[PDB]
């Protein structure tokens, strides 16, 4: 049923859809193009923030460490960082800005703290994600060119990783709770996965978008009554200037929720 429905959604959508659900009630999965690569865009911000949280397990004051924000450090979307130019933000502030407001300058500071895009990849490998790759900084990591392997992952790999980070033991308990608190306070997500879920359900999520009408969301969800779910919805289109389609992610989420 659900496979067919997702196929029909994709057919009407004008693009390529990738879905991965993990239902922690039974550890079962529903995949659609689950092993195909998609450009992550800002959903990669979750891995960067998590990597800094992991660092903070062995440097208890790390999240209070200041990072200089210079005018030259501002990129193309800096709703929080622009307020702090010629001053400092802590790594906590940068993680919160990157996750909850999707600030690109904040993401760049996280990447630098990790040693570059490959440092984020190295963390992914250390927590068992063999698929994730971060190759570039903001804003170029959002070019989302069809067939380009840079800055991609698969829906299956991202769902497994998001589960391990938010519900499992990839991070210490304090750090896992901090990450969940941040995702639950996201400001950008009401039109995406969460728009397709019953209103009684709660969730945390991280959105992403780029060229090729690339429109993404990854979420951890607490249904009314059921064990938590982890859900990744990735969508990308053939033309570079395609419009975003958050409604397609809401539709995919709705299909998944009605199929439980
Ligand atoms: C070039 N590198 C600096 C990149 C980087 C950045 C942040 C975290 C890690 C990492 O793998 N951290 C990690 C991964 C798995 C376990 C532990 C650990 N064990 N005990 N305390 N921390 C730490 C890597
Ligand atoms: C400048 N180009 C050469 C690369 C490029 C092309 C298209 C979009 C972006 C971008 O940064 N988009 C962007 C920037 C910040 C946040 C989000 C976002 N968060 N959640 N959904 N979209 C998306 C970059």
């Amino acid at each position: 049923a659900v496979q067919q429905k997702l196929a029909a959604l994709e057919k009407s959508s004008g693009g390529r859809l990738g879905v991965a659900l993990i239902d922690t009630a039974d550890n079962t999965q529903v995949l659609y193009r689950g092993d195909e690569r998609f450009p992550m865009c800002s959903t990669s911000k979750v891995m960067a923030a998590a990597a800094v949280l992991k660092q903070s397990e062995t440097q208890k004051q790390l999240l209070n460490q200041p990072v200089e924000i210079k005018p030259a450090d501002l990129v193309n979307y800096n709703p929080i960082a622009e307020k702090h130019v010629n001053g400092t933000m802590t790594l906590a502030e940068l993680s919160a800005a990157a996750l909850q407001y999707s600030d690109n300058t904040a993401m760049n500071k996280l990447i630098a703290q990790l040693g570059g895009p490959g440092g984020v990849t190295a963390f992914a490998r250390a927590i068992g994600d063999e698929t994730f790759r971060l190759d570039r900084t903001e804003p170029t990591l959002n070019t989302a060119i069809p067939g380009d392997p840079r800055d991609t992952t698969t829906p299956r790999a991202m769902a497994q990783t998001l589960r391990q980070l938010t519900l499992g033991h990839a991070l210490g308990e304090t750090q896992r709770a901090q990450l969940v608190t941040w995702l639950k306070g996201n400001t950008t997500g009401a039109a995406s996965i969460r728009a397709g879920l019953p209103t009684s359900w709660t969730a945390g999520d991280k959105t992403g978008s780029g060229d090729y009408g690339t429109t993404n969301d990854i979420a951890v969800i607490w249904p009314q009554g059921r064990a938590p779910l982890v859900l990744v919805t990735y969508f990308t289109q053939p033309q570079q200037n395609a419009e975003s389609r958050r409604d397609v992610l809401a539709s995919a989420a709705r299909i998944i929720a009605e199929g439980l």
